[PDB]
């Protein structure tokens, strides 16, 4: 039907059919007579997957062949979510499948809705590892992402008489078609134990073994038949583990926990020993497996011009003192040269700066698990402490604000600071944050060594974020400029040229008006709800955090509301609200913001004078397959936190290639889009980090805006009576306290801003060629936010190699 | 090569020589230069499963059209071993395999090796379970196996310092390419609750609910293209489950441990709550998965010609009160009509009367875990009894010994009570064992209700126990009489009129040759021992216990040491005795047997003057596979228990297919084995259960034969004094208290008789024509002790259905 899926081939569709057949009979042991969807969608997966094997064995032959530098990328996190859709796309396979099914009597699109996500992620970290996976391949890079396959990922969210209730996610129960479980290179992984040291170095003794089970995940190229390896590691006990026997065999489960469940806090620390085990757990072992491949190429000079290690956050910040641990104990390297080759190895992405998100782990946790790494950082702090008093001599605060061991009532080990002193590149991810962290929290570190510092602004691939979602959209855009773009996005720039065409500006407006159709239909379908299609579609999309500030588009809300029913006869532009996003189980107020939600749309949506001018719409169990579906049909993306907090977003990077205008703070990489599209092109408004800062200097006193602001007042007054909760009319009070006494993000200082510019955009909604040329001019200059130009960047950059879009023979 | 391993046509081995390729490259995801032996095995294991699935899906499809009666054969125990090769034989593939596995350049024999054992059983009872799957397939049934698919089987066996050490058998750790998944008719069962009393019923209610998922491994008949199913429950927790948020998540392991290990105890009961759980779990699951076929074929009258449940001991009885709470409390049939469906429906097997094996489960176990069946259990108790005392009025005592419920310290039910009350037939597994029934533990069931008494002896299937483990014995039969035999084992008969037949009596000496040098290298290379292939192979493999007696054997071998050590120059037929099996974890005199095994070889086996004419060996890790190959390889089969105390024995069946003699004790059915080939034809000693009676009216007194023996006397002696454990002089006390005080099994009792009839078989083995005609005139009556002429009797005289040796379409 549309060129961007590619051909559909008489013979390729054929092929196609016989193959579905044969995994049906064959595979699931199933005839057309019993068969369910869920059968017709593992038939086709397993279709599907036989077209990646051929290119995944060839593209680790030409690797083995070539031997180029090796790019290992460290997550504890990998977002990926479904797998079917993008590996049709990245094959040009989605046309052929489609008629494949269709003159089998079934629809390939309901057979699509069958496959779980796969959320071994939280939100953003997560998912831009997923992106730079994609951008990998699609750039020829010879790489691999390490991690932990979780048995169960994020959880499942409910929502139960307006509140979150949480349901594991197990993912695994009817398979995983696209691993590959390799029990042949299993490896093993040491706990606690004691150091003894001989005559020639230090031994780890006395340890309790875990093996580390590899999975693994093929990554395909876009349409350059380069496969490449995401390989997750899985936690078995060994056959000896406490070997009364009943007890000592059920007792294996303590081993295996180690890869049971994902840590579900986005942006929030929880020092806990089972978080420790797996942060070494996946280091320990991936290590093993790049040493391995290194030495089947004594010489470790030559390890960093061969391997490039890139830390996502601190989180496998134990990579650093484990290749010590290994270069030193174990190959009898000298101190000063394996630090030389460590150094040249690893680099560090920090994703943070928010004081409560930052890893700082107890001494006592480190002594009793990780009793050898603990001696190891000890002596990188020594020597790196007695370079700084080398270069600032007599500036013993700078010793102590520098230093890896924090004092206190419990000595911490900062690991950010670990990774800094172990790593040659040090990069934020947008520029305002890469800013932020040389001139606040590693501002020392930036005046030691300022060479180390740099930005790599986030990206998002375009590849799921615009042709799997948004085909109606990127056809469009393929009719004018052709099929280059999905692969070198800034040939969107091309589209400028088309802001006065009548009929693109036409062809826009009809695609988001049919991806609004789609969704509200969604809607109806899976969870009974009428919303109105011609109206705004307000999305905020993203996990439930106080920086996020999802309270304040409830105030915008809610002063909406009160407004119609202050006048209830003027015409008002009509708005869908759509909020999603899940809470930290155990993050209290996300949970009460939530409630508040909910409890906003129980008012407002049964209110018969208000009507269907506005609708307050909680988006359940938000994750990648639904972003999927609700991106490609917003009209407006809000991405309102408080200036300084919000490293970069990514989340705004795929509503802007998807036709949303934009209304948000100048914060991360909203700065850089606004710049990309012109700032006349963009609802921005607030407070600037200088103008926080100030706040900050001053005292933000919340009473102050309460006093001077009626509208304000009106809506607190609202919550603490009772209004949107009459049966329990104190429901709220921990939220209003908080707004007014204890609010370290600042949500009635953006208030007003934050309202004037809302009835900006909805004055331009009303004049909808307006509008429309306006998100042309967005679309047109958000190349720069593909993944493909981050990953280019690094490669250059930092791991120094080149990429490279030659396709691999077929 | 051998005609019996069927054609191997170019056609046939040119298209498993492309599937063989074809699985390496897409289902295993290697190329032949990175393949090791263990990925060529599972690509041939694909290869060979493809061939079975078209006659799975016809023959499961072909039941659903025809509507035969259902046979489910519920157990706790499936000792298959493995699969590959018994595969191979049964669809006449073995040939062809060969030849396309050797023009690939491989060794199918050594793919062979690879495979795990699947070892879901402790010894006889799961071994038989799996050889009735294997004739029930055969004979066209439509045949059901029901079972749990533990995670861990059976222990694998290791001897360190001659000690047993336990490790856990991790058989999936590879994956099974031989079951599939089911999840989609996964099942829910209950736990724990309590029972309210509405006004129409009893409701039970508040339970813990663990979800029950199959998974289905075929089982082919021999070349009749039937393929059966056996279905394996698996536990799993509902999502839901304890839903802080992470301990919720890991604590799903306390659901899941239902099914993560087979208790190892063999002929022993262990009352803990986790095996019960077990029981009611794979009980629960198969009731729902049978009535919801039998639903889909109200009118419960038509069940029992529609349903036969056979029982594998009591481990399954549950479904006896299951079967009632379903049809009274779910479907409302009135109880009378309930209880005649429930009897007519479900048949109970014995296997054993040594009481510490017979299930008495603690009442206060049964109230808290399921409290609706002890309800059951009291009303079924009391309408028995009523029964009771109307046929036999005023007989108080009876009353008392034939209660379900037994009354002491703790209440207890008897689930073999149980099970005759709520069963239409009742059977042991050998003649003298369904006597010794009748006349002693159930003479008063007996009295009440004679028809339900049945005997049905054991058997052994002749396509894993002749065919395959022994093709060279198999070959030369065939080229006699053909190969019919092989699904008719009666056919053997025809192997008398080449008794004197000097060709054939020397080709079946040959073939013994030739499996002593195969298995004398085997431990060679395995285990890197050095045996005299021409002595005589002595054999005793079975789990060790007390009631087994390899103490017996243990005296016979120190006896010809002690001989040889007094007369050294005096010759005496050489001897390899080897003694295998596992021993319960928890069983000390068990483990102490093994023990004494390794400290008398420890001295035999380097002891100058002895040379190579004692050896002792103790075979480790006795399974299923080493079965295989020790089996065909003995000379003397060992079955010594004391008379009484085996019901049957399957071990005895298989030597004497294999061409081994027997010394043995008139029990189990080693009494029909002798009735079959002749008495002079087998070597019997020792008492008749008769005499063990008398020995027991006037007390066995151990001292005596003491006191009367001088040869017993000097063995007493050397284990005491610590001759077999000098560093420990005092280590094996413990055994000689017990053979002198404390003996419940005579082991001193058989000595002299056994002694005396070992020195008749080493007289029998110096003249090898004779050795070898009377091995003939065992072989050749062995076809009663088919399993296929077993379970043809149970279909006649249990389940009411007709087997057939019918053809399905291919
Ligand atoms: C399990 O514990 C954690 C899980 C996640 C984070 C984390 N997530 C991000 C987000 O990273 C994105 C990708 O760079 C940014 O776009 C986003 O601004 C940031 O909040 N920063 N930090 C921190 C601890
Ligand atoms: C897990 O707990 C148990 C496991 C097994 C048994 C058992 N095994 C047999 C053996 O059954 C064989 C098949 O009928 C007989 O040949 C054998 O004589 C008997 O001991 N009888 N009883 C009992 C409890
Ligand atoms: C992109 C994405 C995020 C990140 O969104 P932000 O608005 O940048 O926080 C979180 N979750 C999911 C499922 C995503 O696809
Ligand atoms: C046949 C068999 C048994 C039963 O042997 P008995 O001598 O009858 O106790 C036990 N274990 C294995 C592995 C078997 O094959």
């Amino acid at each position: 039907q549309i060129s961007v899926r590619g051909l559909a081939g008489v013979e390729n569709v054929t092929e196609l059919k016989k193959n579905f057949n044969r995994h049906l009979h064959f595979t699931l042991v199933k005839d057309r007579n019993v068969a369910t969807p869920r059968d017709y969608y593992f038939a086709l997966a397993h279709t599907v997957r036989d077209h990646l094997v051929g290119r995944w064995i060839r593209t680790q032959q030409h690797y083995y062949e070539k031997d180029p530098k090796r790019i290992y990328y460290l997550s504890l996190e990998f977002y990926m979510g479904r797998t079917l859709q993008n590996t049709m796309v990245n094959l040009a396979l989605e046309n052929a499948c489609d008629e494949a099914t269709y003159q089998l009597g079934l629809d390939m699109e309901e057979l699509e809705e069958i496959e779980e996500d796969a959320g071994l992620g939280n939100g953003g970290l997560g998912r831009l590892a997923a992106c730079f996976l994609d951008s990998m391949a699609t750039l020829g890079l010879a790489a691999y992402g390490y991690g932990i396959r979780y048995e169960f990922g994020i959880f499942n969210q409910k929502i139960c008489g307006g509140w979150q209730m949480e349901e594991a996610d197990d993912w695994l129960r009817y398979g995983n078609p696209w691993e590959k479980a390799r029990p042949e290179f299993t490896l093993p992984v040491h706990f606690y134990g004691r150091v003894e040291h001989t005559s020639q170095g230090a031994k780890w003794v006395d340890t309790q073994v875990v093996l580390a089970m590899p999975y693994d995940t093929p990554v395909p190229g876009y349409r350059n038949n380069v496969v490449n390896t995401m390989r997750l590691w899985s936690a078995k006990a060994p056959n000896d583990f406490n070997l009364g026997y009943i007890q000592a065999v059920l007792d294996r489960n303590l081993a295996e926990n180690i890869s049971r469940v994902l840590y579900p806090n986005d942006n929030f620390f929880e020092g806990k020993e089972l978080r420790l085990k797996q942060e070494y757990f996946v280091v320990a072992a991936t290590l093993q497996d790049i040493i391995r491949r290194f030495k089947s190429s004594t010489n470790f000079d030559a390890f960093p011009d061969k391997v490039a290690i890139q830390l996502n956050d601190t989180h496998p910040s134990l990579a650093i003192p484990e290749l010590m641990r290994v270069l030193v104990d174990l190959e009898r390297l000298d101190w000063d040269k394996a630090w030389e080759v460590t150094v040249k190895t690893c680099a560090y992405t920090n994703h943070t700066v928010l004081p409560e998100a930052l890893e700082r782990w107890p001494v006592h946790l480190l002594e009793t698990l990780l009793p050898r790494h603990l001696q190891i950082i000890y002596e990188i702090n020594q020597r790196f402490l007695n370079r700084v008093a080398a270069a600032f001599p007599g500036d013993v605060d700078r010793l102590r604000r520098m230093s890896l061991v924090e004092e206190g009532a419990v000595k911490r080990i900062n690991m950010a600071h670990l990774c800094i002193a172990g790593s040659h590149a040090v990069n934020g991810v947008a520029r305002i944050h890469s800013e932020i962290l040389k001139k606040t929290i590693f501002k020392d570190f930036y005046e030691l060594e300022p060479h180390k510092f740099q930005n790599k602004t986030n990206g998002i691939t375009p590849r799921r974020w615009l042709v799997l979602c948004n085909p109606g959209l990127a056809e469009i855009i393929a009719e004018r400029i052709g099929e280059e773009y999905i692969s070198d996005l800034d040939q969107l720039r091309k589209l400028l040229s088309y802001v006065d065409d009548e009929a693109f500006i036409r062809d826009v407006a009809k695609v988001k008006q049919e991806n609004k159709l789609k969704f509200a239909a969604y809607l109806e379908r899976e969870y009974k709800v009428h919303i109105n299609p011609n109206s705004l579609f307000d999305v905020q999309v993203k996990r439930i955090h106080e920086y996020k500030r999802q309270l304040l588009n409830c105030l915008h809300v809610i002063t909406l509301y009160n407004r119609i029913k202050k006048e209830p006869n003027k015409f008002v532009v009509p708005r869908t609200v759509m909020i999603g996003g899940k809470a930290a189980p155990g993050y209290h107020m996300a949970k009460m913001i939530i409630k508040l939600i909910t409890a906003i749309g129980d008012v407002v949506n049964h209110d018969p004078v208000v009507g269907d001018r506005l609708r307050v719409i909680f988006l359940e169990n938000y994750r990648v397959s639904l972003a999927e579906k609700v991106i490609p049909a917003a009209d407006l993306s809000e991405q309102i936190s408080t200036a300084g907090t919000e490293a970069s977003g990514t989340g705004n990077m795929k509503f802007m290639l998807n036709g949303a205008l934009t209304i948000g703070t100048m914060d991360g990489a909203n700065v850089e889009m606004a710049e990309e599209a012109g700032e006349e092109n963009f609802f921005i408004f607030g407070m600037r980090v200088e103008d926080v800062d100030r706040l900050d200097q001053r005292g933000y006193n919340a009473q102050e805006y309460y006093d001077r602001i009626p509208e304000l007042r009106q809506i607190i007054e609202q919550l603490s009576s009772g209004f949107f909760s009459p049966k329990q009319p104190d429901l709220f009070k921990d939220i209003v306290n908080m707004l007014m006494h204890h609010d370290r993000f600042k949500v009635f200082a953006d208030y007003e801003e934050y309202v004037k510019c809302q009835e900006r955009v909805s004055a331009l909604y009303k004049n909808p060629r307006e509008w429309t040329r306006m998100v042309i001019r967005n679309i047109a200059t958000s190349g720069k936010f593909s993944s493909d130009r981050t990953i280019a960047q690094y490669a250059r950059e930092i791991w120094g190699v080149e990429p490279s879009r030659q396709r691999l023979p077929a």
